C-alpha cells in the first residue's frame, strides 16, 4: 500500500531469484577485459560491480530505474502548488522500480518528518565546531556520530540473520535521510546564520521544503529549485566516487551512517563534488577579465584563452557521458522560466552557445557539452545561497537518497565483501612476463 | 640521508619513468577477465589496481616491499632495549623500498613527536562525545575534523601544479600519523580512564612508545607487543577494504585526512575490522561452554558443533590467503617467550593444534589456517588492554601506516579517479544477450 518496506518485503525475493538465475546460466560469462591501463588508470572502462537503481548511457544521459530525468519531470509528484518533480517520489522510484503515488509521496514526507530529530551529541558537536572547519567536514563528522542510532550495528553484533539485514538498512537509511536536512542546516546556521537554530519541522511539508525552511529561506522558487536539486543529483550509476565508496564501505556491513560519511569524504573531494563552485570561481573571473557583457565573438576569443593556457572550461565535459547533461536541461528551462533576466545565467546561457562549437577543436575532449555542475552555481547564487563552501553538503543531502536506495538492495541481495586483487607495478611486469 | 622527503623526491621521477615504459608497452596487456559473477561477488578475483607497498602471495602470507614479517623481524630496527621491529621503520619500508637504518629510524620518531599537537576543536569535540560512541565513530569523526589542518586541501584550492600533490600529502600523512596515537589514546582515556589527560609526547621515544604512554600503560613488554601489533597491521594490499577505500577516495584528491577516515568507516565494518573481538568472544563462550581447561580430543568435538549448527570458527581462513599467517606466528612467537602460562593464550595454542586437522573435512573452507586475529585479542587482554570495542582503534593506528604510504605514491604517480563502470542486473542482462 503505502508503507513502502511492506512493497520492498514483496519485490526482495523476485529479484533474488531472477539474479540467482542469471548467475547459474551466465556467472562465467566474461562481460569485458582487464588490461594493464585499467589498472594504472583508476579502473576506467571495466565493468566492476553492479548497482541497480540507475544506469548512465553515455548518450542520453542518466536514467533512474529506466526513467529519464523529462520523464521524471512529468510522472513524479509534485508539491501541492509546485511544478518540480519531489525528491521522496525520486526515492520511491529507486527503491522500487516504480513511479510512485501522490499519497506513497505523501507517506514519505511524514516518515522523514517523524524521523528527522538529532540527538543531542551531534547537536553540542555541530554547535562546538569552528567556522574554519569545512561544510563538508562537518557533515560527515556528524554522520559517523550518528552511527549512535543505528540499528543495524547494534542487531549485527547480537547475531541477527542475514535475511534480516536489508531491514535493518532500510529504517537506517530512512532515519539518516530523514535527519540529513538537519544536519544540514545546522552546519549552515552555525557557519552563516551566527548559530541560530533551525526551528521546527512541518509534519505537513515535504522534506525539501522543511529543509529550505530549517536554511532560514522563504522563497518559494527557491524552495522549487531545491525540489529539482535533491531530485536531479540524487544518483549517477555506483561508479561515481561517492557511490561506489557507499557500495564498498557498506560491503563490509558498515552500517548507512558510516557508509555515507565514507562517501561524503569521497564527495569531499576536488574531482568530484567541488565542480560547482570550481564553474562558479571561473565564471566570476571571466566577468573580471573581458567584463560582465559581452558579444558572443567576444565571449568567443577568452574561451581559447583559458585552452591553450592549459586550463579546463569547467562544468564541460565528463568521465563517461557524452552528450548535453539532462541535469544540465532541466536546470535551463528551470532558469528560462524563472530568472531569464538574471545576468549569471545569461553567461550561462551564452557559454551554451560559444563553448561547444570550439572545444571539439582543441581535440582533447571527447565529451564537448555541459555537465550539471556548469548550472547549478547561478541558481543558489540567485536566491541567496551564495556560500560556495557549502554547495556539496546541498549534493550530499540528495546523493543520500540514491546511495542509500542502493545500500537496502546491496543488503536484500547478500552482495558480498568487496574485495578486488591488487599488484605492485613490480607484480604487475612479473605478470606480464608469464 | 634521514631527511625522508628527499629520499621520496630522489625515487619519484625514477618509477614515473619505469610506469611509463610499462604503460607504453604493456597498455594492452590483458592481465583477466570480468565474470558476471565477479560483477556480483565483490569483484573477487578481479586485479583491478595498483599498490606498491606491500603484495600478498596467497601462499606464504605478506609482503613489505619484496621482504617478509620474519625478515622484517630481523632488519628492522628497533627500541633502543627492544626485539620487536619499530613501526617507524616499517613506514620507512614501505615508502622508500629500503630497510632504513637506526638514524633513519630515530629520525622518524622525532618527526612524528614534532607534529603530534592537537588542534583544540578535536580535544573539544572528543571530550564532549559521549560514552556510548563507539571508539572507531570518534576516532573517524576525529580524523575528519582534522582536514581543517590540511596542507594538501588548502594548497589544491590555491592551484598548485600536480607535480607537487605528493609533497602535500607526504606532509599531512606524516602529520596524521603524528597526530594518530593522540586521537586514538584521547578516545582511551575518554572512555576507560575518566576522561584523564593523555599528558605530553616525549621527543625521545619510538612512537609506538608514546603510545602507551598517553593509554596510560607503563609494561616494558605491552610497549613491545604494541611496536609488534602496528609493525604487522600496517599493510595488507590495496584489495582489502580499508586500503581500497582509502585509495578510492584518495583518488577524488581528498586529502589524507578525508582519506583516512573514510578508511576507519571501512575498518569499523564486521566483515573487516571486527574479527579480533569476535575471536575473543567465540573463546569466552567457548571456556563458558565446555569449561577453562580441556583435553585435545573434548576441544576437538566441540569444533564441529560450531560447523553443523552453521557457525564460522573464527580468526581461521582468509578472502585470499591460502596457509597460517606470518601475523599469527609473529604473535604465537611473542606468545611462546612472553606468556606461554597465559590460559587463555593455551587455549589459542591448543585450537591451532585441533582446528586445521578438522575444518578441511567441513569441505567448505579453502584456507584452514589462522589468521592474524586469532592471535591478537588474548596477547591485548593479558597486559590489561581488555576493552574489546577499542582493538580497532589499535588496528587503525596501524593501517594508516601502509595506506598512506600508499596515497603518497598514488600521488606521486598521478593515478586518476578510480571510476569503474556499473550495470544493472538489467542492464547486463541485456549486454550478455548480445
Ligand atoms: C569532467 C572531466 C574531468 C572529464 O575528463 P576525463 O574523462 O578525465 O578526460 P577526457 O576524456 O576529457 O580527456 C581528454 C582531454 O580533454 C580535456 N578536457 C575535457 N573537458 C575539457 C574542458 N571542458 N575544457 C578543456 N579541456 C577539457 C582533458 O583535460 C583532457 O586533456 P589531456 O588529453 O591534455 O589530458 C573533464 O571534462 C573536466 O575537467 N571538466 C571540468 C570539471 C567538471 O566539470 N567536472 C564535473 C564532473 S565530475
Ligand atoms: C575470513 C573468511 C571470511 C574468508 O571466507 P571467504 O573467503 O568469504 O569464503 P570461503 O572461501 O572460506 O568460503 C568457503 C566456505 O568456508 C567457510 N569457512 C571459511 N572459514 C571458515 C572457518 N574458519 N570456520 C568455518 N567455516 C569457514 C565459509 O563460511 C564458506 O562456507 P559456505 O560455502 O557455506 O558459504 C572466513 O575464513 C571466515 O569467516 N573466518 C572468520 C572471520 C575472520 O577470521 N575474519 C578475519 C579476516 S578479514
Ligand atoms: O558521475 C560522475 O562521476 C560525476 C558525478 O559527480 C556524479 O554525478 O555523481
Ligand atoms: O586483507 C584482508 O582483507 C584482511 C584484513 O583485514 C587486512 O589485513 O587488512
Amino acid at each position: 500500500s503505502t508503507n513502502l518496506k511492506d512493497i520492498l518485503a514483496d519485490l526482495i525475493p523476485k529479484e533474488q531469484a531472477r539474479i540467482k538465475t542469471f548467475r547459474q546460466q551466465h556467472g562465467k560469462t566474461v562481460v569485458g577485459q582487464i588490461t594493464v591501463d585499467m589498472m594504472y588508470g583508476g579502473m576506467r572502462g571495466m565493468k566492476g560491480l553492479v548497482y541497480e537503481t540507475s544506469v548512465l548511457d553515455p548518450d542520453e544521459g542518466i536514467r533512474f530505474r529506466g526513467f529519464s530525468i523529462p520523464e521524471c519531470q512529468k510522472l513524479l509528484p509534485k508539491a501541492k502548488g509546485g511544478e518540480e518533480p519531489l525528491p521522496e517520489g525520486l526515492f520511491w522510484l529507486l527503491v522500487t522500480g516504480h513511479i510512485p503515488t501522490e499519497e506513497q509521496v505523501s507517506w514519505l514526507s511524514k516518515e522523514w518528518a517523524k524521523r528527522a530529530a538529532l540527538p543531542s551529541h551531534v547537536v553540542t558537536m555541530l554547535d562546538n565546531f569552528p567556522t574554519n572547519l569545512h561544510p563538508m567536514s562537518q557533515l560527515s563528522a556528524a554522520v559517523t556520530a550518528l552511527n549512535s542510532e543505528s540499528n543495524f550495528a547494534r542487531a549485527y553484533a547480537q547475531g541477527i540473520s542475514r535475511t534480516k539485514y536489508w531491514e535493518l538498512i532500510y529504517e537506517d537509511s530512512m532515519d539518516l535521510i530523514a535527519k540529513l536536512p538537519c544536519v544540514a542546516a545546522k552546519i549552515y546556521r552555525n557557519l552563516y546564520r551566527e548559530g541560530s537554530g533551525i526551528g521546527a519541522i512541518d509534519s505537513n511539508l515535504d522534506w525539501s521544503h522543511n529543509f529550505t525552511n530549517m536554511l532560514g529561506y522563504t522563497d518559494h522558487q527557491f524552495t522549487e529549485l531545491t525540489r529539482l536539486y535533491l531530485t536531479i543529483h540524487s544518483d549517477h550509476e555506483g561508479g561515481n566516487v561517492s557511490a561506489h565508496t557507499s557500495h564498498l564501505v557498506g560491503s563490509a556491513l558498515s552500517d548507512p551512517y558510516l557508509s555515507f560519511a565514507a562517501a561524503m569524504n569521497g564527495l569531499a573531494g576536488p574531482l568530484h563534488g567541488l565542480a560547482n563552485q570550481e564553474v562558479l570561481v571561473w565564471l566570476t573571473q571571466l566577468q573580471k577579465e573581458v567584463g560582465k557583457d559581452v558579444s558572443d565573438e567576444k565571449l568567443r576569443d577568452y574561451i581559447w584563452n583559458t585552452l591553450n593556457s592549459g586550463r579546463v572550461v569547467p562544468g564541460y565535459g565528463h568521465a563517461v557521458l557524452r552528450k548535453t547533461d539532462p541535469r544540465y536541461t532541466c536546470q535551463r528551462e528551470f532558469a528560462l522560466k524563472h530568472l531569464p533576466n538574471d545576468p549569471m545565467f545569461k553567461l550561462v546561457a551564452q557559454l551554451y552557445k560559444i563553448v561547444p562549437n570550439v572545444l571539439l577543436e582543441q581535440g582533447k575532449a571527447k565529451n564537448p557539452w555541459p555537465n550539471v555542475d556548469a548550472h547549478s552555481g547561478v541558481l543558489l547564487q540567485y536566491y541567496g545561497m551564495t556560500e560556495m563552501n557549502y554547495y556539496t553538503v546541498l549534493f550530499g543531502v540528495s546523493r543520500a537518497l540514491g546511495v542509500l536506495a542502493q545500500l537496502i538492495w546491496s543488503r536484500a541481495l547478500g552482495f558480498p565483501l568487496e574485495r578486488p586483487k591488487s599488484m605492485s607495478t613490480e607484480g604487475l611486469m612479473k605478470f606480464v612476463d608469464s
